[PDB]
């Protein structure tokens, strides 16, 4: 299916610096097409995400799609196989549904036949004008393969780490996460932050989904009772319980490389 995305900055915790870099990618071209021509700027035609996994990559390709009233297409890395002629129907499809954002996930799996479907991928590209609306977005988990061809100008014009939340973007989180939930006064989610060093966006989301989960399973179980003779809230004690079920999902191995690999290019 086909549509504009429904999450917005607004559900995205952190990440700040990135989001107003992704708004003058997009709102420039057209908050100031009249400083666009004098000096002759072709405008963004793509970007590639990488960093951790859960911590936002396919949400700031739909935020920004939601911003631009952008149809959004998503197509994930092993699907591409059976078969060239996928690179192009994939293609043609976006070109018809512009103004249009097409995902590529999850293809650090490619990087290791699967040769040239990149091949096709970056001819694909480079015969794509600014001119159809198309904004391509990709992202990977392994940045230490990504083929630089991907990234020469004229294609994915810029590269950006989307890294592990420090202790003030699980606050943020947490708050974008429980946005419209009834939350307990008695909750505290600075504290829930100096706890979760380490977890992921996943992981906090989680978290905040179990402690949901009791508390209305709580709320059938009461009135059912009650029953036989007002909102109700999360509180602290079903977060409690929530947090035996709780640890990290990205190892400390790991995270040494992807902090190695961001900081050699400041
Ligand atoms: N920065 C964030 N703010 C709010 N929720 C987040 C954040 N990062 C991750 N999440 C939660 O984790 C889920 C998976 O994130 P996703 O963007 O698909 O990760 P990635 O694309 O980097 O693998 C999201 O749907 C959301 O529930
Ligand atoms: N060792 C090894 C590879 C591996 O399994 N994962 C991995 C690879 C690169 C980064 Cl930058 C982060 C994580
Ligand atoms: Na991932």
């Amino acid at each position: 299916v086909v549509e504009v995305p429904q999450v917005t900055w607004e559900d995205i915790g952190g990440l700040e610096d990135v989001k107003r870099e992704l708004q003058e990618l997009v709102q420039y071209p057209v908050e100031h097409p009249d400083k666009f021509l004098k000096f002759g700027m072709t405008p963004s035609k793509g970007v590639l995400f990488y960093g951790p996994p859960g911590c936002g990559k396919t949400l700031l390709a739909k935020a920004i799609a939601n911003e631009c009233q952008a149809n959004f297409i998503s197509i994930k890395g092993p699907e591409l196989l059976t078969s060239e002629a996928n690179v192009r129907e994939i293609f043609d499809k976006a070109r018809q549904a512009a103004p249009c954002v097409l995902f590529f996930d999850e293809l650090d799996s490619i990087a290791k036949a699967a040769d040239r479907v990149i091949n096709q991928i970056l001819t694909e590209m480079d015969g794509m004008s600014t001119k159809k609306n198309v904004f391509i977005i990709g992202a990977t988990n392994r940045p230490d393969i990504i083929d630089p061809a991907i990234l020469r100008p004229g294609r994915l014009d810029q590269l950006i780490y989307i890294p592990l939340p420090d202790e003030k973007s699980r606050v943020a989180i947490l708050k974008a996460n429980l946005r419209k939930s009834p939350v307990a006064k008695d909750v505290d989610l600075e504290f829930l932050a100096k706890m979760t060093n380490g977890f992921s966006g996943a992981d906090l989301t989680e978290i905040c989904q179990r402690a949901c989960k009791l508390a209305i399973r709580e709320s059938i179980e009461s009135e059912i009772r009650r029953e036989r003779e007002p909102v109700p809230e999360i509180r602290r004690d079903h977060f409690e319980e929530a947090m035996r079920f709780a640890r990290r999902s990205v190892s400390d191995n790991d995270i040494r490389k992807y902090e190695m690999f961001a900081q050699t290019l400041q």
